[PDB]
């Protein structure tokens, strides 16, 4: 009813279907210089077709990153020149916020820049809800750990009404401009549970879809990195609880070593341009 | 100060030091018939020495866990005969708290039945700083994943005292009989949690010494599994940090499965011996 096992949508009826409405694609990268010219080369093709716009937001990359995008034909836009007159943080959430002044379809699409060989479908998918059906905002990606020892237990704990949501912290989304725009940005690894929370929060369980994308290999990350994730993820969907989270980052040991944790969002975006 | 990285007691000083003190060790058991033999013979040694007691737990095994322990000399008490006049629920907590009453040191250890091949010395470690310190209640066990990225995360942000602790799970810990029979006990996987907490909140960080045991390997048990243990170690201590938890189970998927969760921690022992 919501949830579609099956997306079935072609380009051409999707793209029809848009009637007015404009696309955007944001492929967030951080150091991704492996894998960031398939991703981009998936989606190129539905560029001035289905797809309006694509940029990759680079978030301070050292390696080749930018200029293996700019090679495969996207517009490569730095947290910087996105919103110029306001000073960088580190994190995700700043890059995905920030992204939201350097575009302009009414609907935002989300691919994250790891993505080994994404499917040339994926934005076509996560953009068919969003067209076809009627007063869904958001829509989730899912696939066939964070998100299942973290993620999904506090949710079935705070927000049981979210424990039907396969991928909470999935990076392949897609949203209006209207509901990305109305709502803070955690920061960091916190982007993703907030804006679910927050979407859920503010328009009920009926303005999320969720959208088959296939099978897909888990990034093998460091468990160091994993905790840190984990963290910010709680400290974000604790405070979109009414829950006080100390502030206090997670240790590692010897020796001893803090990783960074924010208590502080982004504001919505609509504040920023009066 | 409170924490032994090299512990360096000997079976002998140790015993001395006792001084009138009796020693029960508890070993939990559910369907570990592959390890129960080396564990038990690991301790053996020590019973009528600095061990007074030694008692395995059965927690409703269907393996050979009972008659290897038994043939390698222990006692075995089960869930029933532990506290015949009150039904047995499920999970580790509840083996643990009946426990209490199959014995009657006035220190009580518990090491986990499923360690591959358990040093001789644990034992005699644990017991380190409850019979030499003072003022010391309880000591957890660290070693050199639900605890890196859920128990001590969770503790960072809900009882940043507690992120000094290393192995907040560990299930190989001591304490005093004053203290353990004073706890309620957290139901399943969410005991050790709530003992943490509960000594912690009680006695402060004072009463806790952190003793090194070594290295071991980690029990790489299934995904659903540790997404279920995950969830009542959330559960516990939400519960602890005055967080109302949902009481939904975690669900997993097709197909749709849903895991128990308890929000009944058992009574102090203290209690149920008028």
């Amino acid at each position: 009813d919501t949830t579609w096992h099956r997306p079935g949508w072609t380009i051409g009826e999707l793209e029809a279907a848009k009637a007015g409405r404009t696309i955007s694609v944001v492929l967030p990268a951080l150091n991704e210089e492996a894998t960031i010219e398939s991703v981009i080369d998936s989606i190129s093709p539905l560029v001035d077709g289905l797809v309006d716009e694509l940029i990759v937001l680079d978030s301070g990359s050292t390696d080749d990153t930018e200029i293996r995008a700019i090679a495969s034909g996207a517009r490569v836009v730095s947290r910087e020149q996105a919103l110029p007159e306001v000073p960088v943080r580190p994190g995700k959430g700043e890059a995905l916020w920030r992204s939201l002044a350097a575009t302009s379809g009414d609907i935002v699409v989300f691919i994250d820049s790891d993505l080994i060989n994404p499917h040339p479908l994926f934005v076509p998918w996560l953009v068919g809800p969003l067209l076809t059906g009627e007063g869904i905002q958001l829509v989730k990606s899912f696939y066939r750990r964070v998100t299942e020892l973290v993620a999904r237990p506090l949710l079935a704990a705070l927000r049981p009404e979210l424990g039907c949501v396969l991928q909470p912290l999935s990076g392949e989304y897609a949203a209006s401009r209207e509901l990305l725009t109305s709502l803070p940005f955690a920061p960091g690894y916190g982007v993703e549970i907030g804006l679910l929370i927050d979407t859920f929060d503010r328009l009920g369980l009926d303005a999320i879809a969720q959208v088959n994308l296939g099978v897909r290999a888990h990034r093998n990350r460091p468990l160091d990195e994993l905790g840190a994730m984990s963290r910010q993820v709680i400290a974000t969907l604790l405070s979109r609880c009414g829950i006080p989270d100390s502030g206090v980052g997670l240790t590692q040991f010897y020796t001893r070593h803090t990783w960074p944790v924010s208590l502080v969002d982004r504001p919505p975006m609509k504040v920023m341009r009066p």
